[PDB]
């Protein structure tokens, strides 16, 4: 559940 990723920054594939 980390899409947050394809918002700003992909590195946020942890958080989201």
């Amino acid at each position: 559940v980390a899409r947050g990723w394809k918002r700003k920054c992909p590195l946020f594939g942890k958080g989201g």
